[PDB]
């Protein structure tokens, strides 16, 4: 009982909670589409100077 | 006879009725499968959002 006893413990300790992560992962997935679209939209700024010449 | 009526209250004390933990326990287990479908179907509310972008 002692041994199940330890054993609980350290996965009370280290063992993550993975139905979080269910949601953050999506949650970040999006939040990377996001913002290397973003990105690809910071990226075109210099082309606006062209049209004034 | 007393000594069987003492174990007798014992029982009557600590024994469960398992007859209404069988219907409990497949309740319950229905009730888990449909929570993990909620949860699941909750993960995905972040999707959406890529459809506007």
């Amino acid at each position: 009982k002692l041994q199940d006893s330890l054993d609980a413990g350290v996965g009370n300790l280290v063992d993550a909670d993975l139905a979080k992560e269910s949601a953050k992962l999506q949650s970040l997935q999006t939040k990377q589409q996001l913002g290397v679209q973003a990105l690809s939209i910071a990226n075109q700024s210099s082309s606006s100077i062209l049209s004034l010449f």
